[PDB]
């Protein structure tokens, strides 16, 4: 896929059903927190911010399909 983004988008459509708190078609950065508590853990909308803030490249301060697909693949990147 060059980016894995097929094996990803696969997912990440399911996927984005979770994420997609509101259901808005945007993910605020609550419907990030939230995620993150489904996998056990209790991260703050506030350290999200900071993510959300970086993922989000619109400019606005939010997280998108196309937005978090990189968030998650650049997520890999880093580490
Ligand atoms: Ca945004």
């Amino acid at each position: 896929a060059d980016q894995l983004t097929e094996e990803q988008i696969a997912e990440f459509k399911e996927a984005f059903s979770l994420f997609d708190k509101d259901g808005d078609g945007t993910i605020t950065t609550k419907e990030l927190g939230t995620v993150m508590r489904s996998l056990g853990q209790n991260p703050t909308e506030a350290e999200l911010q900071d993510m959300i803030n970086e993922v989000d490249a619109d400019g606005d301060g939010t997280i998108d399909f196309p937005e978090f697909l990189t968030m998650m693949a650049r997520k890999m990147k880093d580490t």
